[PDB]
């Protein structure tokens, strides 16, 4: 699976281009958090990764009565299990026509106030093959203004 | 692939007849979640998957195992997916349940027709379904 | 999907000898000791194999058997406990060769005991394809695959 990531701001860019823990071969592609964040004690935040994306892979048949979008999975990584950080909806799915940021919504279920910091990285992105994952940073999605493309401001 | 869906009730296959990767799946009666509780909340209808046979490691059509999420807008609720992602193998027959946690000190009202959970294939793979008598 | 699994002790050999059970998309994987959990606390439980995966080679977009990716889902029956998988479903990618663990929230205000032969997670493929496996001793040359060389 290939990923076409659009960053939304240059210190995101400056983030992706350095990333530091992907490697050939891997079926995780970890996501930054990408602004230092104060998470209130026992709530739910919609953490916003400063991101937008879209999977690719190879079409296939499939029953229903080359290269095309899919949908893919935003996983919590296992060390978020050492915080107090749990991934409200479980597993993300992200589906293949979503054009807007991608966020993690995070609940704390501690009862005190929770740091996290830019370059933490606490969710990952997966396809539903399990299959290696590569990514490349790209300027828009697609033609439209969601998709950071197409013409003007 | 295609999902085969018994409702057991007329007022369930009302809901479905009148009804992309995720397939929602409604609540079909008002309930009150306790505070602080897992809850088995049936959701009055039974299913299979089908999609077509793959060659597999192991030492035409064949119905599958498939996956029960949460949809995303759960996340606005206290209410959370006990066993995260539900696996329903190939072999069940039984009413499709999804165990929810109330996380909330309070006690939760889900109404007929919220949508809090999803059926998805392994593959990800666009949904179809149609409303059987039997499976 | 067929799982080769390196059992870390003869008390665990036992167990996935005489496995019970396991078509299934599903292989539940055991407990090994009783242990008890504190309330209010994640637990790295030791689930005492090494485990890898293989599937038939697919051809995938990225810019005859192999080594997979696997899944580690909590079972149904977790509901009834007060335990739950903290990151929700373990991703455990092709190759790797440490010991699979159980990282288990505690959302209890007493301890929990777990027990051996407790069956609370499964292993799953990313297709849901069917499961075997079988016992082996390592699953490479290396120390970490319990391969090779001793001493
Ligand atoms: O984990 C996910 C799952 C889906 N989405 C995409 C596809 C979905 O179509 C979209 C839903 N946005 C919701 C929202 C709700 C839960 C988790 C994240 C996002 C939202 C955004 C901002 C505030 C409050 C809720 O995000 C996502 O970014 N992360
Ligand atoms: O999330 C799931 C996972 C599996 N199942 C199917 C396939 C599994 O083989 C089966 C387990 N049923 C249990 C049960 C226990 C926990 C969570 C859900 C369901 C049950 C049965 C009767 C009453 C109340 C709960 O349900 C399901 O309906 N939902
Ligand atoms: O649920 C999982 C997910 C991945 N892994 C494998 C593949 C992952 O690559 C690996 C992460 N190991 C971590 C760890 C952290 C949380 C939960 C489990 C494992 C670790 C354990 C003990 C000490 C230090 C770190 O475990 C696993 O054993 N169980």
């Amino acid at each position: 699976m290939h990923l076409k990531i659009v960053c939304l701001s240059d210190e995101v860019r400056e983030m992706y281009k350095n990333h530091k823990t992907h490697h050939e071969g891997d079926s995780g592609l970890d996501l930054f958090i990408v602004k230092d964040e104060v998470l209130k004690p026992k709530s739910t935040t919609f953490v916003k990764l400063g991101i937008k994306a879209i999977a690719l892979q190879y079409k296939s048949n499939y029953y229903y009565k080359n290269i095309v979008n899919t949908s893919f999975l935003l996983f919590p990584r296992s060390s978020i299990s050492k915080t107090p950080l749990r991934l409200a909806n479980s597993i993300g799915l992200i589906d293949a026509g979503y054009r807007g940021e991608i966020i993690a919504a995070l609940d704390n279920t501690s009862d005190q106030e929770y740091h996290i910091k830019k370059n933490d990285k606490l969710v990952q992105l997966v396809s539903f093959t399990g299959e290696p994952l590569s990514f490349e940073l790209v300027e828009e999605l697609d033609e439209t203004s969601r998709g950071e493309g197409g013409f003007g401001s």
